[PDB]
């Protein structure tokens, strides 16, 4: 009579990475790529012969940084002109040009120079996330719901469905990324009454505290607030300065103008910082850093803890800025919701913790997957299709 339907996916489509999960047999499923990773960095790189996606993409980006794409997030359903474009310009290897005043990133690919609009390349991350996703299934997937950041307005949310367009998704919805951590915890299925939710997202590269209201499964933003310029990446910088100090101290060298040594100096501390998550310390170990020098070294979670100090602290500005626009009270939240790797970090949790007076925070589904997570729950309930009994 009727066929079986094929499961529809959720997608966390990142600014440096990207998650995709199938509700099935009544739970999620997060779906790891053919590395074995469950998330898949949101990189897109260009060469004569090849378009890598993924973790392709980013393991070989320290020799092709002109045509290794990423962070087109930043630049999705955006004017040329925009004031956050024109400063980001200028941190990024890869050329963006100036098409009607349409920001476009410009890279030599397959023996000519090629132009693509900010949808393209995100189009380029979704079918990577949907081959995922069919490689776990074993069947071709069709429909997605994908996340956007809250504070997204009507032509980044339309660009952002038009990349699943191009991607040969077809697109349920458009889901804030607040309310697909909420719908993890099952926050919506509470029954009735208002319930007041804090959503604490600290990525990569920015911060976000997001206050939302619930009341009959019903969601509304109250208040968004934020760092642009707070997140992992600046931890990473702290630890990156500290060792080149040390080497100077250590072997009376300044290792800071070989580009290689910076970069596995940087690399190894980005692992040594997630090691001290869930160590108290962490060694850090580099063969021929600098002129056939050996770095043999450690760091304890303290000193990482001290290092990184006012950035952890500065957290709690936009907290209390978010309510202060929703004019709530921090007793008033119900609930608090981690989201992003870097909320792995004790001391984020223990300040944050603190805060709310010692409140327990909801870090059971691995923040760096809750967003897809409650994106697959939506996709799910999006594709029933129900015949009430008489
Ligand atoms: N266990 C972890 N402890 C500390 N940090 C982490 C962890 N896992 C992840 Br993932 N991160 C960081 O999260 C960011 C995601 O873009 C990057 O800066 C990662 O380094
Ligand atoms: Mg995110």
């Amino acid at each position: 009579g009727s066929m079986a339907k094929a499961a529809a996916i959720g997608i966390d489509l990142g600014t440096t990475y990207s998650c995709v999960g199938v509700f099935q047999h009544g739970k999620v499923e997060i779906i790891a790529n053919d590395q074995g990773n469950r998330t898949t960095p949101s990189y897109v790189a260009f060469t004569d012969t090849e378009r890598l996606i993924g973790d392709a993409a980013k393991n070989q980006v320290a020799l092709n940084p002109q045509n290794t794409v990423f962070d087109a997030k930043r630049l999705i359903g955006r004017k040329f002109g925009d004031p956050v474009v024109q400063s980001d310009m200028k941190h990024w290897p890869f050329q963006v040009i100036n098409d009607g005043d349409k920001p476009k990133v410009q890279v030599s690919y397959k023996g000519e120079t090629k132009a693509f609009y900010p949808e393209e390349i995100s189009s380029m991350v979704l079918t990577k996330m949907k081959e995922i996703a069919e490689a776990y299934l074993g069947y071709p997937v069709t429909n997605a719901v994908i996340t956007v950041p809250a504070y997204f307005n009507d032509s980044q949310r339309q660009a952002t469905k038009d990349a699943g367009v191009i991607a040969g998704l077809n697109v349920l919805r458009i889901i804030n990324e607040p309310t697909a951590a909420a719908i993890a915890y099952g926050l919506d299925r509470t029954g009735k009454g208002e319930r007041n939710v804090l959503i604490f997202d600290l990525g990569g590269g920015t911060f976000d505290v997001s206050i939302l209201t619930i009341d009959d499964g019903i969601f509304e933003v109250k208040a968004t607030a934020g760092d642009t310029h707070l997140g992992g990446e600046d931890f990473d910088n702290r630890l990156v300065n500290h060792f080149v100090e040390e080497f100077k101290r250590k072997h009376k060298k300044d290792i800071s103008q070989n580009k290689r040594a910076v970069r596995r100096l940087r690399t190894a501390c980005e692992r040594a910082k997630r090691t001290l998550s869930s160590s108290t310390q962490a060694s850090l170990e580099i063969d021929s850093l600098f002129e056939g020098i050996d770095f043999y070294t450690s760091i304890t979670r303290a000193r990482f803890e001290e290092l990184c100090s006012d950035l952890f602290r500065s957290t709690l500005e936009p907290v209390e800025k978010a309510l202060r626009d929703a004019k709530l009270d921090k007793a008033q939240i119900h609930d608090l919701v981690l989201v992003g790797g870097s909320t792995r970090i004790p001391k984020v949790q223990k300040l944050l913790q603190d805060f709310f007076n010692g409140r327990d925070l909801n870090k059971s589904i691995n923040p760096d997957e809750a967003v897809a997570y409650g994106a697959a729950v939506q996709a799910a309930i999006l594709i029933k299709s129900t015949r009430a009994a008489a």
